[PDB]
């Protein structure tokens, strides 16, 4: 029932989360996973209901 | 303009992505961020339009 498939960052370049908005929005996704210009960590936009955008900030 | 509201991953306790899969599933999402047993980085399962998984592991 469970069949997962690796896929790629889009960009490994550091990007801050407001660029990464954009990446999202221009793919028409939900989520965008990106390296974080602030943390040069892992993080996630994604678009909430409301239309605002969260972030996840991974370590 | 662009409004990110900062969010927390639901867990840090690692897990394989399998159970991250049931964890989205469980949740109801399309994407899931989760710590993976496998690498010690950040990962996320997504859900494809054709019924599998992706995976994005990032480290």
């Amino acid at each position: 029932m469970i069949e997962i498939i690796r896929s790629k960052e889009f960009s490994l370049k550091p990007m801050d989360s407001e660029e990464a908005v954009l990446q999202m929005n221009l793919l028409g996704h939900d989520f965008f996973v990106f390296t974080d210009r602030e943390t040069d960590g892992t993080s996630i936009v994604y678009r909430r209901k409301d239309g605002k955008y969260g972030l996840i900030q991974t370590s």
